[PDB]
């Protein structure tokens, strides 16, 4: 009876296991745009990613992940309200059902169709296992989803759902290029919170783009073909593995952008 997204395993049963979930800077957060505000001092995010090294793709019976090869500084965040050098080491999507829901973050409450985190590690404690047990070990580029043209950098992604239908399925991933997921802009909101599933570690600078990427129904509608299950198991697809926002407490949303 392991933690999921379903009626009896979901966001509202994760406190059993991991009281951390009704702690003081939880993730996601509904961002209210009229109350963050501008921070003038915030510096230009650094997205640094043309040495990025995709190594492996899985579905961990959760969402799929791209894995990277993080053993150097190839690809690394900076700036913004960071201080030091962030290594990527994966990314992974949260999406819905329907094209009506599916972001962890929510924009004056509104849902997008899916959210993209891209997950890097603070340099400074040495691996990620480490970086988990700092309130400044991770900062999670978070960027939404709608549903309307194709993303042509995603399709690498799309077309390899199908050899990794199942929990614990792998496939090689060479070659992709995370630069094909980003926006124009780089304006963004910063607050500290948390992972955003079990083990729901305090350990999270968040930074969520405003600007989404637009991809197409058939592409959403192949990450909803993906199951939780493993092979020979009963089918559940792999939908609706968002978790929803989170009390804000005694935190501050603050704006690179007026
Ligand atoms: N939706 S998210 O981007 O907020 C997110 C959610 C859960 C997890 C991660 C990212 C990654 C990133 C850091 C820890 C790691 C993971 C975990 C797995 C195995 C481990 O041994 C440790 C950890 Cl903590 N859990
Ligand atoms: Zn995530």
């Amino acid at each position: 009876h392991h933690w999921g997204y379903g009626k009896h395993n979901g966001p509202e049963h994760w406190h059993k296991d991991f009281p951390i979930a009704k702690g003081e800077r939880q993730s996601p957060v509904d961002i209210d745009t009229h109350t963050a505000k501008y921070d003038p001092s915030l510096k230009p995010l650094s997205v640094s990613y043309d040495q990025a090294t995709s190594l492996r793709i899985l579905n961990n019976g959760h969402a799929f992940n791209v894995e990277f090869d993080d053993s150097q500084d190839k690809a690394v965040l900076k700036g913004g309200p960071l201080d030091g050098t962030y290594r990527l080491i994966q990314f992974h999507f949260h999406w819905g059902s329907l094209d009506g829901q599916g972001s962890e973050h929510t924009v004056d409450k509104k849902k997008y169709a899916a959210e993209l985190h891209l997950v890097h590690w603070n340099t400074k404690y040495g691996d990620f296992g480490k970086a988990v047990q700092q309130p400044d070990g991770l900062a999670v580029l978070g960027i939404f989803l709608k549903v309307g043209s194709a993303k042509p950098g995603l399709q690498k992604v799309v077309d390899v759902l199908d050899s990794i239908k199942t929990k614990g399925k792998s496939a090689d991933f060479t070659n992709f290029d995370p630069r094909g997921l980003l926006p124009e802009s780089l304006d963004y909101w910063t607050y500290p919170g948390s992972l955003t599933t079990p083990p729901l570690l305090e350990c999270v600078t968040w930074i969520v783009l405003k600007e989404p990427i637009s991809v197409s129904s058939e592409q959403v509608l192949k990450f909803r073909k993906l199951n939780f299950n493993g092979e020979g198991e009963p089918e559940e697809l792999m939908v609706d593995n968002w978790r929803p926002a989170q009390p804000l407490k005694n935190r501050q949303i603050k704006a690179s952008f007026k």
